[PDB]
């Protein structure tokens, strides 16, 4: 579903510590509660030398906002990366500047809008206005039917809380 | 993918401790290594008075035995379960006697074979012939391509191992 990706990314670089400053879905559901599915917060991004991409996160499980360690494996494409799991899901990086911001998304094969998420990574709990540009564009075309948006506070909050 | 479910289930009936003795899954990724997606240890059924059902089970996760808890949502079919995540998976009951063994599946939806994996769950820690048998003639036309079985001293451990 997702068509714009990030020409000659530079995977080594987007590592280090992230906020997600906003977060989209295709359906409600994947981010209405906070123990929604795709409901999760990037701690850091750590890609890994043979060019994988290890992300770290947190997310609400059972009243407990609890780190998660996920990994996404590298592709032919090298803005598309696999996150090794049941159903197949990809992770594309749309657009970064590697320093300011990062956009990226995770559809599940098979299945576009029934499954899609993307976020607005920032490097600072600062809201970037120019950034949110970037990411309401991009989603501009995207079948998107849920948006949230977080405040430096909460962005310094475990779970955003 | 799954045609054979169990007719006039009590879902109140299957609560308590369960062992899963075996497991299937039509890809061998599914189950392959200990952190594999389907490879799960079940603790216990746990069904909702408004007949909704509860699950705990154990699932190695960066190395380390996890005890999880999911919740399978109740559907017009007594036997069939949905998993509150993305993708959208069922939860099928096959068989079960309530007090030796019970038979279930897990098929992710729009893609069956591509997704599906199946346990044989007996009561206590001793391997069943009897519930084995079910299990291998249920699975007989499914297209499973791993399988695995435990040994009461594994089962007395978590995570197997
Ligand atoms: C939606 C989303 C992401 C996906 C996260 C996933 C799939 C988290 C799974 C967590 C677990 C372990 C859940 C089971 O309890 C990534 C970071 C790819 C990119 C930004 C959007
Ligand atoms: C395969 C399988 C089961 C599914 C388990 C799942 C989907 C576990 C997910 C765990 C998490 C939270 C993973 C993310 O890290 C159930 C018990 C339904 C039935 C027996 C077969």
């Amino acid at each position: 579903i997702v068509t714009q990706t990030m020409k000659g990314l530079d995977i080594q670089k987007v590592a280090g510590t992230w906020y997600s400053l906003a977060m989209a879905a295709s359906d409600i559901s994947l981010l209405d509660a906070q123990s929604a599915p795709l409901r999760v917060y990037v701690e850091e991004l750590k890609p890994t030398p043979e060019g994988d991409l290890e992300i770290l996160l947190q997310k609400w499980e059972n009243g407990e906002c609890a780190q998660k360690k996920i990994i996404a494996e590298k592709t032919k494409i090298p803005a598309v990366f696999k996150i090794d799991a049941l159903n197949e899901n990809k992770v594309l990086v749309l657009d970064t500047d590697y320093k300011k911001y990062l956009l990226f998304c995770m559809e599940n094969s098979a299945e576009p809008e029934q499954s899609l998420a993307c976020q607005c990574l920032v490097r600072t709990p600062e809201v970037d206005d120019e950034a949110l540009e970037k990411f309401d564009k991009a989603l501009k075309a995207l079948p998107m039917h849920i948006r949230l948006s977080f405040n430096p506070t909460q962005l310094e909050e475990q779970c955003h809380i």
